[PDB]
C-alpha cells in the first residue's frame, strides 16, 4: 500500500502513495493485464443525480485542500451550496476558479501525455456562456490565434458549456483542429492524410468543396447545443504551417512536405467534479516524433520511407540493411530543424523524456506519485536511448480526467 | 470472457480465449496496472507436498490432452502413478517426454520472449543424471557447442535436476553462459562490462585470474547439489566471436568491436507440473537491437554512441541534432552485417518482429491466444516502424513457464 518504482539507468526509487486516491478502473485484473489496449471500456464515456454529489463533494474537497483551505468555512459554505443547486437542478455550475483547477488536473493526471511538465502553466478559456457553432468558431478562431503567438505556442484549452441531457452536447467534429484532408484515389490509393479519409467524406457530405490535394486543411465541424454541425473555415493567416527543409539534403525541400504548427485535440471528454465536457480542445506544442515517425512514416498514415529511401540511395533491397531506420532518423533531423528554423515551438524526443522524468521526480515529492503509461510515455523510436524506457510507471486513473467518447455521427440524431 | 485484441495498422482482429486457462497472477489490480515493472512478485520465485499434486494433475491432463489420449487408461494410469510417488517422496520425477513438452511450452508461454514462433524446435538436453559441478560443465559445454553448430545456431536447453529439499540446489552462478567481463578502474570508470562488474568480483574472490581486458570471457561458476560453486573456463574454442565492422565505414573496425554469438540465459527457474528446476540454461540466437542498442549503447552498459558520433563527424553540440540516433543506426547495420558476413545467426528486429504476428495468428487459432508483454516485445528503436508496436497484446501467466529466482550469492548458505 506504499508501492516503489525503480529506474534501472540510474538505480532511483520513487514512492507512491498517490495510487491511494485513485477511483477509476484500468481494465487489468490480477489475472489479465490490459497495458497494451488502445481504448480500454475504462477510457471511455450518461449520468443521474444520486452518484452526482459524491463526484462533487470529492472534487471541492481536493481544491479547498489545495488553497490550504480544507474543511473551513468557504469549503463548507461551498459543499452546502452545490448539494443545494443538485437538489434543485440535478446538476450544478463549477466556479471560474473551480474550472481553471479541474481543467489544469486533467492534464495532470494524463497518464499518456509525456508533456505535462507544464501542466500548471496552461491558460484556460471559460466558453460556458456560448450558444450557437458560430460562437463555438469564434472561440475556436481565438484559441488558435493565442496558442499560435506567432510560433512562441501557449498552452491553452477552451470549454464549451456542460453535457446536460445528453442530447444537447456541444461537440467539435474534427478529431484535431488542424488537420489535413485525405481523399482515396480510383486506383485505392490515398492522396492526404488516410486517417480523416471518413471525416473528408463527411465534410463533402455537408457541402466543402475540396481543393483535393495534399495539405489541404480540413474545415472544422462544430455541433451546438446537439443541433446538427456546421461547416467554418479557420481564416488561413490563422493556420501557421512549417515547410520541413534537411540541413544537408538539397532535395528535401523537392518532397514538399509541410506540417502545422499546432496540435489540438478536440473529440475528448473533460470530467470535472462529476461534470461532463463534452467539447474541450486543449493545445499544446509538437514533440518531433508525432510528426516525423507517426505522421510522417506510419504505414497507413504518410508512408513516406518509401520515397526518403529513394533519394538517400539505400539498400532497399534486403530488410535487414535497416533502411527504414536510416530514413526515419533523417526525417526526424528534418522536422526539429525545419521548425526550429521558423521560431515555432518543437520539442525533441530526448529532451522531452528528460523533462518528464523530472516531471516524476516533482510528483512523487510534492504529490507522492505520477501515474504513467509506458506504453505510450515511450517515444516511438530510439526506445531505450531515452530515460523513459528504463523507468518503471504505475499507471492509475485519477480524476479530474480527459476520456475517449464516441464519434458524434455513430450517436446523433440526425435531422 | 471472450476478450479481443486489435492491429491498429492492418484493422485484424484476434479473439482470446486462452486467458481462461491461466493461472498465476500478474502484479496488476482493477486499480493500478504494474506492466512496466521490471521483476515484478509474481514473476519471482518453496513448495510442500499438499500443493504439489494439483499442480502435477493439472500438468498431465494437458499432456495427455496434446496427444490427443485425453482421459484415456495411459493418462489415468499415469496420474494415479505419479499420485502413488507424491505419497510415497512427497515429490516425484517426470518422463523424459514430459521433460521435452513441460520445456518447450515453458517457452511457448514466455511472454516477454519475441522470438517463440521457433519454441517447437527446441532441443533439449536431460541432465538430470548429473551429480558434481565438473558433470555440470561437461554438459554445458555440449551445449555450446551444440547450439553453436558453427555459427548456424541451434535452439536448446539443459535442464539439471530438480530442486528438493532447496539447500541441495543445482545453480549456474552466471546469469549467461557467454558473458564478457566487468572491472571498475581507480578513478572510477569502467571497462569491459559494467553489468557483470558484481560478478567479475566475485570470480576473482573465487580465484579468477583475469586479463583485466575489455571483452574477456567470464569463466563458469557452477553449483552442485548445494555445494559451493566452482570455476570452470569454457574452452576458447567453443565460444564462437564476430568481429564487428561496418559496410561503409572502414574506420569501423579501428573501433575494436565483437560480441559473442550465442545468447544463453542460464540463472532463471524452468517450472513444470510443479517440480522447479533451479538450473536451466537454454540458447537461441541473436536479435540485432539486443547487441547494437542495448549492449552496446546503454548508458550503463558499453556505451559507445559517444564514440560512433565522433568518427561520423556529427553535431554533438545541441540534443535536438539526433546524433544519438543517428550513430545508433549504423551500429545496428554494423551488427547484422558483421554476423551475417561471418554466416552466424542473426535476425534483424523488423524480420523478428513481422514473424512474431505470424506466430500470434497461428497461436489465437490453434490455441485460442498467445501472452505477449508489449513493453517486451517491442524493439528498443524504431519502435513504430515495426507491426508489433501496433498490435493490442494480451499478458497472462501460464505454466509450465520460466521465473525469474534471486542471485544464489544473497541466498547460498555458504562454507
Ligand atoms: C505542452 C506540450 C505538450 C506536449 C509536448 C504533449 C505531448 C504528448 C504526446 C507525445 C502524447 C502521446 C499522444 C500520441 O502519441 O498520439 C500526448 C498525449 C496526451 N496529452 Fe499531452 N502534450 C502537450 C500538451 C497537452 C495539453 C495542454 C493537454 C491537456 C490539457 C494534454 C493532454 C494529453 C492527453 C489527454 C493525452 C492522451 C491520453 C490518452 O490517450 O488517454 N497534453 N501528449
Ligand atoms: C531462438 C531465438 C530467440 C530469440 C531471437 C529470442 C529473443 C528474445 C528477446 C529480444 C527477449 C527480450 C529479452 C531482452 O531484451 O533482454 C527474449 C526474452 C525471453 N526469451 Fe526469448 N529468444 C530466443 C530463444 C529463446 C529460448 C530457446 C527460450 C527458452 C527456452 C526463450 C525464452 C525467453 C524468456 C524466458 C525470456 C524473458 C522472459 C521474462 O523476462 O520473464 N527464448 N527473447
Ligand atoms: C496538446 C497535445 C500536444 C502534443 N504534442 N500532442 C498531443 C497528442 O495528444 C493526443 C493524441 C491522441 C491520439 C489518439 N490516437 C492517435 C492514434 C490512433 C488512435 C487515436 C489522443 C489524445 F487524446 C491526445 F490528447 C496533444
Ligand atoms: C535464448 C535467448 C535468445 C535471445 N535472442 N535473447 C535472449 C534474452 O533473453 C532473456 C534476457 C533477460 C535479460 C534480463 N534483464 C536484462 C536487463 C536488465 C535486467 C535483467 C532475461 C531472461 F530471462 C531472458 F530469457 C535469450
Ligand atoms: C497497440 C498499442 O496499444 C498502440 O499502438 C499504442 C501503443 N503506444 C502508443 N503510444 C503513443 N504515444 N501513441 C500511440 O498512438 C500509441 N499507440
Ligand atoms: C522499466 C522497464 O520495465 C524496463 O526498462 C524494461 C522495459 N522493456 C524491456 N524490454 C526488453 N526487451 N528488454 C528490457 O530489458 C526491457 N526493460
Ligand atoms: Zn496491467
Amino acid at each position: 500500500r506504499f508501492l516503489k518504482v525503480k529506474n534501472w539507468e540510474t538505480d532511483v526509487v520513487l514512492t507512491d502513495t498517490l495510487h491511494l486516491k485513485s477511483t477509476l478502473e484500468t481494465g487489468c485484473t490480477e489475472h489479465i493485464c490490459m497495458g497494451s489496449i488502445m481504448l480500454p471500456s475504462q477510457h471511455t464515456r450518461v449520468a443521474t443525480k444520486d452518484q452526482l454529489f459524491p463526484l462533487a463533494k470529492e472534487f471541492l474537497d481536493q481544491y479547498y485542500s489545495s488553497i490550504k483551505r480544507f474543511g473551513s468555512k468557504a469549503h463548507m459554505d461551498r459543499l452546502e451550496e452545490v448539494n443545494k443547486e443538485i437538489e434543485s437542478t440535478s446538476t450544478y455550475q463549477l466556479k471560474d476558479t473551480e474550472l481553471i483547477y479541474g481543467a489544469k488536473h486533467a492534464w495532470r493526471n494524463a497518464s499518456r501525455c509525456v508533456g505535462r511538465i507544464q501542466w500548471s502553466k496552461l491558460q484556460v478559456f471559460d466558453a460556458r456562456d456560448c450558444t450557437t457553432a458560430h460562437g463555438m468558431f469564434n472561440y475556436i478562431c481565438n484559441h488558435v490565434k493565442y496558442a499560435t503567438n506567432k510560433g512562441n505556442l501557449r498552452s491553452a484549452i477552451t470549454i464549451f458549456p456542460q453535457r446536460t441531457d445528453g442530447k444537447h452536447d456541444f461537440r467539435v467534429w474534427n478529431s484535431q483542429l488542424i488537420r489535413y484532408a485525405g481523399y482515396k484515389q480510383p486506383d485505392g490509393s490515398t492522396l492526404g492524410d488516410p486517417a480523416n479519409v471518413q471525416f473528408t467524406e463527411i465534410c463533402i457530405q455537408q457541402g466543402w468543396k475540396a481543393p483535393r490535394g495534399r495539405f489541404d486543411v480540413l474545415p472544422l465541424l462544430l455541433q451546438a447545443n446537439g443541433n446538427d454541425p456546421e461547416l467554418f473555415q479557420i481564416p488561413p493567416e490563422l493556420v501557421l504551417e512549417v515547410p520541413i527543409r534537411h540541413p544537408k539534403f538539397d532535395w528535401f525541400k523537392d518532397l514538399g512536405l509541410k506540417w502545422y504548427g499546432l496540435p489540438a485535440v478536440s473529440n475528448m471528454l473533460l470530467e470535472i467534479g462529476g461534470l461532463e465536457f463534452s467539447a474541450c480542445p486543449f493545445s499544446g506544442w509538437y514533440m518531433g516524433t508525432e510528426i516525423g515517425v507517426r505522421d510522417y512514416c506510419d504505414n497507413s498514415r504518410y508512408n513516406i520511407l518509401e520515397e526518403v529511401a529513394k533519394k538517400m540511395d539505400l539498400d532497399m533491397r534486403k530488410t535487414s540493411s535497416l533502411w527504414k531506420d536510416q530514413a526515419l532518423v533523417e526525417i526526424n533531423i528534418a522536422v526539429l530543424y525545419s521548425f526550429q528554423s521558423d521560431k515555432v515551438t518543437i520539442v525533441d524526443h530526448h529532451s522531452a523524456t528528460e523533462s518528464f522524468i523530472k516531471h516524476m521526480e516533482n510528483e512523487y515529492r510534492c504529490r507522492g506519485g505520477c501515474p504513467a503509461d509506458w506504453v505510450w510515455i515511450v517515444p516511438p523510436m530510439s526506445g531505450s536511448i531515452t530515460p523513459v524506457f528504463h523507468q518503471e510507471m504505475l499507471n492509475y486513473r485519477l480524476t479530474p480526467s480527459f476520456e475517449y467518447q464516441p464519434d458524434p455521427w455513430n450517436t446523433h440524431v440526425w435531422k
